[PDB]
């Protein structure tokens, strides 16, 4: 049964993904309410009501449980289950506390019949310790990653065990590195009764492990390329039966491989394209499967591309960077979020290119980004 505009709809964090969920879900006439500890919570800041909570706070989730119809988020899976006891919520806790950890995002990927990197489970300083020299070789060079940046490049089984020592006796996994060749994400919706919608694919290069440049169609992958990526992450969000958006990671190999990276489960800053180049964007599809609409069009009407703005751009003192010089920039779409303080690292915004042609889109982001200082 649908949830129709005039409900109230929950969410559980309130940074700017909240704040990009809160204007879409209002656009279609809902409520909303915003769970977030931060007095300052941009979303709450937008919201019909802030919950000003911890996320493990019983009094605010069953607040929040009470007025709202729908909950989603952008979190303690338990707080998930302890407000789906009682309304409905999605993505669900089991899918939530199943993507946030690397151990199990393994497990399950793979259990969807999509490729995942060479990996050595390390739950423990005593599995450790039963784990050979020789076992741990035979996926290094590697990264030892926590499963809940904790990670370390490691490259012999010396440095793997004292970079295990060094993260606590955490459960980590331990994973080889691969021959990549670039980066792509998929974005998918899923809802309650299996329909599924899905993007286009995005080509995506980092810097410092932050996204940088996403690129809509993906330039280098095959038609042949994007369906498997399209099919992987539809078939994760089937086999987990998954409700919501999802975004998948991939790296594609210099022999052409496809291998599922990491999966967030929700909207995710690699398809904040879609609020100017598709139909529907991610944030109102997530609002559309959390209410039981149906999906909306995924079509692509225009080519693009989207740059990441970090406060690095403002730098020893900030300086405002020089807006009227991109607003000049006839394909692009300034995404400002009004943030206080430029730090180093710290996303600002976003710029979407937008144009009749994928080489319009993509020249008037590497102009913006030569504009700005922004390493492509």
């Amino acid at each position: 049964s649908p949830i129709l505009p005039g409900a109230w709809l929950g969410m559980v964090g309130g940074g700017q993904l909240g704040r990009m969920f809160c204007f879409a879900a209002q656009a279609m006439g809902y409520r909303v309410a915003v769970l977030d500890p931060d007095p300052t919570s941009p979303a709450g800041a937008v919201a019909d009501k802030h919950l000003r909570a911890a996320y493990d706070d019983e009094a605010a989730l069953a607040e929040l449980a009470q007025l709202c119809d729908a909950v989603s988020t952008e979190v303690p899976a338990a707080s998930l289950d302890f407000l789906a006891q009682s309304t409905f919520v999605a993505p669900a806790g089991r899918c939530v506390a199943i993507a946030q950890d690397r151990i199990a995002e393994k497990r399950f990927i793979a259990a969807s019949g999509v490729p995942v990197a060479p990996h050595v489970v390390i739950e423990s300083a005593a599995q450790l310790a039963a784990l050979a020299d020789a076992d741990l070789a035979a996926v290094l060079p590697g990264i030892l990653k926590t499963a809940r940046k904790g990670q370390v490049r490691v490259a012999t089984a010396q440095e793997a065990r004292d970079a295990y020592g060094s993260l606590g006796g955490v459960p980590c996994v331990l994973e080889k590195r691969l021959p990549l060749k670039y980066e792509v994400s998929a974005l998918i919706a899923r809802g309650a009764n299996g329909a599924s919608a899905v993007f286009p694919l995005a080509q995506n290069t980092h810097h410092g492990g932050i996204l940088s440049l996403s690129v809509v169609p993906a330039p280098a992958a095959s038609d042949a390329l994007v369906r498997d990526a399209q099919q992987a992450a539809a078939r994760i969000a089937d086999s987990l039966d998954y409700v919501g958006v999802l975004c998948v990671e991939f790296f594609v190999l210099e022999d052409g491989s496809l291998v599922a990276n990491e999966m967030a489960p929700r909207p995710h800053n690699s398809g904040h394209y879609t609020v100017d180049a598709c139909e529907t964007s991610q944030f109102e599809q997530q609002v559309r499967a959390m209410t039981r609409l149906p999906l909306g069009s995924t079509r692509q009407h225009s080519p693009a591309a989207m740059l990441n703005v970090l406060g690095d751009v403002w730098f020893g003192e900030p300086v405002t960077p020089p807006w009227d010089q991109v607003a000049a920039m006839p394909t692009a779409r300034l995404h400002l979020y009004g943030k206080e303080e430029a730090r180093v690292g710290r996303k600002m915004g976003h710029v979407n290119f937008t144009a009749a042609t994928l080489d319009e889109a993509v020249a008037g982001a590497t102009a913006c980004a030569r504009l700005l200082r922004i390493p492509l």
